[PDB]
């Protein structure tokens, strides 16, 4: 079973990953985790990071260019993902394909039913063959928390919620920070 | 020996690659060739071409974004390239790193000593580890404005010895004499 944890930076994804991993293991499930982007391993991820810090000329200003780098990062990890899924009861990803849809649409001032989101779905799932998550869990935060570029983050949190409402790429759950971890594990892996 | 053939689109590189291969093989050397971008083989290459036909939103409008995709295409081929060099007497590339420098600088209205050219050299040769060609052969021949500036940037690159030794040839170059000149 493949689960993706999603949300804006500072939402608290890492803590939720840990709480859920513990809840799963307490129920007898084995768990492996993997975080995107794979900063430090993926050349495409590290070029993207450098672009975010002002390197590589005009690279970061293209929305689709940055999205492509993150997709190439995941494509490089497809064998790892499949290996974990065969070897473990539950694989939890800290960010997956939906992160690309949310930030790309937000940067373009689009919504979840717009072009950017559909482009991501086509290129990452259909073309690159990345495995679809069984669950996408949105750790949803307020506009005030998201902004703390501030506007870009706020628009990303709104797209995320739209993606969850539309069932983009599969089933979603929407949770808050202080989620009941044993209840969530029972819901995700029934 | 690694040789890269360079020039503006339509210069006739493909014909020159063919003739040069024959001259080498007629001289007793084994030869392999490889063309960049690796359209149809590279995900990064095919996205770049699609972007050139108006696809992938704003991607094609970023000069460095397009350059990065072409660099990532080559990075995907670095071992392929090294394998051919170990396996064959002569490896001829139809376009290589200098193409990225020439089109990128030209699109930025920069020259060969400007930022883009130094950036290509840095990310492709030093960081991604692409092997420096033994020879870069510029086929200099007789939007159009972009193509014109690219051919001049190309000549500047050859004049400065960018990335290694260059030869500048015209349309009627003698392929057998050029092979003899390149030959070790
Ligand atoms: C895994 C993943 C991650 N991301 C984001 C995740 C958040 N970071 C950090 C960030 C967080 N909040 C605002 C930011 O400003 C910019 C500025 C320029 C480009 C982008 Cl994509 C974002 C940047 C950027 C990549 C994607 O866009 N796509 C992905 O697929
Ligand atoms: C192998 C390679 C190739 N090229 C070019 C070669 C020429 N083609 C075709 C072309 C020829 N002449 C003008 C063009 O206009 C554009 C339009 C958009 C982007 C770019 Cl880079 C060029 C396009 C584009 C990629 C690079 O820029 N870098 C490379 O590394
Ligand atoms: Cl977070
Ligand atoms: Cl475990
Ligand atoms: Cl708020
Ligand atoms: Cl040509």
């Amino acid at each position: 079973m493949l689960i993706a944890i999603e949300g804006v930076d500072g939402a608290g994804k890492r803590t939720l990953v840990e709480k859920l991993s513990g809840a799963f293991r307490a129920a007898g499930r084995s768990v492996a985790t993997l975080a995107f982007p794979r900063y430090g391993q993926s050349v495409a991820a590290d070029i993207a990071a450098e672009a975010l810090h002002g390197e590589h000329g005009d690279l970061a200003s293209s929305v689709y260019a940055m999205a492509t780098l993150f997709a190439l990062d995941r494509a490089g990890a497809v064998h790892t993902i499949q290996g974990l899924c065969r070897g473990y009861d539950v694989v939890i990803l800290d960010r997956y394909v939906a992160s690309n849809a949310a930030y790309s649409a937000a940067r373009l001032h689009e919504n979840a039913a717009g072009k950017a989101a559909a482009w991501v779905q086509r290129i990452e799932f259909a073309r690159l063959g990345l495995p679809k998550p069984d669950w996408q869990v949105l750790l949803a935060v307020s506009a005030e928390l998201a902004g703390e570029d501030a506007e870009l983050q706020q628009r990303t949190g709104a797209v995320y919620a739209e993606l969850a409402a539309q069932g983009w790429g599969g089933r979603w759950l929407v949770v808050g920070a202080d989620v009941d971890p044993g209840r969530l594990a029972a819901t995700l892996a029934p």
